[PDB]
């Protein structure tokens, strides 16, 4: 169903939800997942379709890390829970995408783009992701 | 008129005007024109007047990129109107520089030092590229 990337992506995502004790896994979860490290390797965050695009990646990181402590951190038996309706909605919608790009296996950019219409880091210091034409180009024009 | 490396400079700020995609295009763009990529030879970034005059000029490239997201619209359709009155000051002073230099044509050189003398980060203790003292003491190690 899913590329070895996105897998990545989403165990991490998971892995997340329990390494912060959050009550649930979150789109703030699979962009932290994304965010795995600032490896020079790291095509979804130092290579990615918002730094290349609009936004600093440090700093769409200490939003999300700020995100990471908003969600309230709960003992381990109600940590983690559920990869929660919120990501069976982002996860159904990189599967629609992956069916509009004729791609067999969910690739981890196409959760990027299901999971950055959902998501919306609104403020004054935007750290939103720069919208779709920024991150569609980005994304086409990834390796190649 | 302008010379290449001008040019590049000059064109870099019109491009950025519209990758913002901003009916015109304000210092701000010039200033992200001065700081495009990491190539060494690049006098308005790297080998520079700013890490001469004792600045760092990552820094202020924060300072330019908190200064563009501050840029009130991004709408395509009204983008690409005018290089705006702003920088026709700003390139008529360019012109003036090289009357008083003797120059048949603008550098990089000049063009710096015209939107420098135009420039300003809304800040007291500026982290701006050093001021237009040290930017002639460096300026000037440069042709003749």
């Amino acid at each position: 169903q899913f590329t070895e990337r996105a897998l990545t992506i989403l165990t991490l995502a998971q892995k997340l939800a329990s390494d912060h004790q959050h009550p649930q896994l979150q789109p703030i979860h699979i962009l932290a997942a994304f965010i795995e490290t600032p490896e020079d390797g790291s095509v979804p965050y130092l290579q990615n379709l918002i730094e290349k695009g609009r936004y600093d990646y440090d700093l769409f990181k200490k939003v999300v890390n700020r995100n990471l402590v908003r969600i309230p951190q709960q003992q381990p038996a109600p940590a983690e829970i559920t990869p929660s309706y919120a990501l069976g909605k982002v996860l159904q919608d990189a599967a629609k995408i992956q069916k509009q790009q004729k791609d067999s296996f969910i690739a981890q950019d196409h959760i990027l783009f299901a999971l950055f219409n959902d998501s919306s880091i609104q403020q004054i210091f935007k750290e939103a992701q720069v919208d779709i034409e920024a991150i569609k180009q980005q994304a086409l024009e990834l390796r190649g």
